[PDB]
């Protein structure tokens, strides 16, 4: 079962803060040390996710961050998930940039590709893949994390594609235009998701608005080659960014080229 009892977990310190409230480094009675997520009433759905419980708690991988359960026995609600801890991939890029060797930026991309591939099996659609997303956990292994969290979000200026704060920049047009998510539109996030890597955590499009994102994009415009990516990798970024979905390569696909790319 995916219900946490109050007593089986313990809040040791605290971590940060999240978008939904707080973040304790905390441990789970005879299991393991946890990262605890306490949820603000009313930025999430509670009752669509609760739902969704029992088979997706049933999904595990060595490259996705494992959701352990929820403590709901009163409000706010706590998601309990295996602990990471490096935290997030874009805040370690941004504090360790210029000590990053371009394999270990390779294989930090493959270590999401291997996770994405996995939930593109599954059928499971992220919708939100971005560097925040990823954690780093021991020996700089990269897990994906936060997949299909926006269909729970209460927050209508980020889940709506004309929301104030919808995540543009990590939207493929059928995204940003309708909301037509698929494993396809992740491969396109995916795309962002590598440049952000390869420039050591700089943001996509920072000199562009929302707008100006949806327009550059339409008009075939593409985020510039990061200093180490190579050219072998700026081209599998580019075909994340292709228009149509269905001339985007699969998370399958990928993870075959770019391993050959690493393994030489
Ligand atoms: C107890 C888990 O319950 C749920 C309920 C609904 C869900 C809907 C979408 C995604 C879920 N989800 C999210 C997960 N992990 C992270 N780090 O986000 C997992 C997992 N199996 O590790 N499942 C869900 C997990």
């Amino acid at each position: 079962k995916w219900v946490i009892d109050p007593s089986e977990l313990t809040f040791v310190q605290e971590i940060g803060s999240g978008q939904f409230g707080l973040v304790h480094l905390g441990y789970w009675l005879n299991k393991d040390k946890v990262a605890i997520k306490t949820i603000r009433e009313g930025a999430m759905s509670e009752e669509d996710f609760i739902e969704e419980a029992e088979v997706m708690m049933k999904l595990s991988h060595p490259k996705l961050v494992q959701l352990y359960g929820v403590c709901l026995e009163q409000a706010p609600i706590c998601l309990v998930f295996e602990f990471m801890e490096h935290g997030c991939l874009s805040d370690y890029l941004r504090t360790q940039r210029g000590l990053f060797a371009a394999e270990t930026l390779l294989g930090m991309c493959l270590d999401v590709c291997e996770g994405m591939a996995y939930l593109e099996e599954a059928c499971v659609i992220h919708r939100d893949l971005a560097a925040r997303n990823c954690l780093v956990g021991e020996n700089q292994v990269i897990k994906v994390s936060d997949f299909g969290m926006t269909r729970f979000v209460l927050d209508d200026q980020y889940t709506s594609s004309t929301g104030t704060k919808f995540p543009v920049k990590w939207a493929s047009p059928e995204v940003f235009s309708f909301s037509r998510y698929s494993s396809k539109s992740d491969v396109w996030s995916f795309g962002v998701l590598m440049w952000e890597v390869f420039s050591e955590g700089k943001i996509p499009y920072e000199n562009r608005s929302n707008s100006e994102v949806v327009e550059d994009i339409s008009t075939g415009f593409r985020l510039y080659k990061p200093r180490l990516a190579s050219t072998h990798v700026y081209q599998i970024m580019n075909h994340c960014w292709r228009e149509r979905p269905e001339d985007r390569p699969a998370f399958s696909r990928l993870l075959r080229q770019l391993a050959e790319i690493a393994e030489s």
